[PDB]
């Protein structure tokens, strides 16, 4: 199951989210990854800010030269981390990960963010009174160098993240546009499903990617504990048990039947199986509508520190 995106190629529509808290041995993104490929997923999605591409790559390879698996039925996604935001720095992030990932493209480049930071080694440049770094670049000069790495042929497609409308109109409305982005990856789930910005990017030809869809990690660093728990919600439970299925599957098909291709985060075995089961039914009008009314504008990303940058996006 795939969308056509805006420059003829194919998103599946199901992908195996890969980011794991440092917590977890790299060793383990490896073994995952090989796990969602046996069970049937075919869109992977990695990031330089993951540090798991040698690893997830691997996992790749290995179902490449063991048969399972061409590279051509893989749709692999990185991102650019927002402390290469300057066009010259671009082309050589993207270029660094294929060398991590041993590939010779990804499927999918995005601008992980529009709240650049401080160029250099540091994922979270910190000054001396412990505050983060930030930087100023004009993201039509992102997007510029963006496109010439689809251009080379080392992107298949380009898209953006966690950009808001006002921040998707800058590049739709840049001039000279070559490309517009395929897609944009944000946090989308029954307690915040985005539904007039996925009807902004339908309007535009913007395939909407939601992340966080189960209710997210719950890192301890960034979400609020007392904030609710998206998979035990009664209303998803109790679809959950009219249709013999579970919370999780619940929120998946939901994102699926209102047009939006939906990650899936689980670094365990019996649940990564268990997720590709959302193609196995069908949700009604009315369940529909229910999961509509848990929108009650909660993300679970939550930082005083970027909640002052100049491209904050809530
Ligand atoms: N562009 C961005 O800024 C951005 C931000 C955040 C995330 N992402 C990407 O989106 C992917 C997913 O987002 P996320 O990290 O917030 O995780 P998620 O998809 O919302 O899942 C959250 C938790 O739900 C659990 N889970 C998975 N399947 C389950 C099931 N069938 N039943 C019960 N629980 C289940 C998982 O725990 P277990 O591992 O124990 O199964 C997972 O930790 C990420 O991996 C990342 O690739 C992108
Ligand atoms: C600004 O975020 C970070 C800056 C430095 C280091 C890490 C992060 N962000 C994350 O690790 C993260 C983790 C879980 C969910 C969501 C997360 O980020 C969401 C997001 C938004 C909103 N805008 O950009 C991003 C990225």
């Amino acid at each position: 199951q795939c969308v056509k995106l805006n420059d003829g190629h194919f998103m599946p529509v199901l992908g195996f989210g890969t980011y794991a808290p440092p917590e977890v041995p790299r060793s383990k993104a490896l073994e995952v990854t090989k796990l969602a490929i046996e069970a049937g997923f075919r869109h992977i999605d990695s990031a330089h800010l993951y540090n798991n591409e040698e690893q997830v790559g691997l996992a790749i390879r290995s179902k490449i030269a063991d048969g399972s698996v061409k590279r051509e039925d893989i749709f692999y996604t990185s991102k650019l981390w927002s402390t290469f935001h300057r066009p010259e720095l671009v082309r050589p992030a993207l270029e660094n990960s294929l060398k991590k990932a041993q590939l010779d493209y990804v499927d999918l480049y995005l601008i992980h963010s529009p709240m650049s930071l401080k160029p250099g080694e540091e994922l979270s440049p910190t000054d001396e009174n412990g505050k983060v770094i930030f930087d100023i670049v004009d993201l039509c000069t992102t997007w510029e160098a963006m496109e010439k790495c689809k251009d080379a042929g080392l992107a298949k497609s380009i898209g953006v993240s966690n950009f808001n409308r006002r921040q998707l109109e800058m590049i739709l409305n840049k001039p000279g546009l070559k490309y517009k982005p395929v897609c944009n990856q944000v946090e989308c789930h029954p307690y915040f499903n985005r539904s007039k910005l996925l009807d902004f990017c339908k309007s535009k030809d913007i395939v909407l990617v939601a992340y966080s869809a189960l209710g997210s990690q719950r890192d301890k660093r960034w979400v609020d504990p007392n904030s609710p728990v998206l998979l035990e919600d009664p209303v998803l439970c109790a679809l959950a048990k009219k249709h013999k299925r579970t919370p999780a599957l619940i929120a998946l098909r939901y994102q699926l039947q209102r047009g939006v291709v939906v990650l899936a985060k689980s670094y365990n075995e019996q649940r990564i199986r268990q997720n590709v089961q959302v193609f196995e039914f069908q949700l009604t009008a009315e369940d529909m509508k229910a999961i509509d009314g848990l929108d009650r504008n909660l993300h679970y990303f939550n930082s005083d520190s970027f909640a002052s940058h100049p491209n904050y996006p809530y």
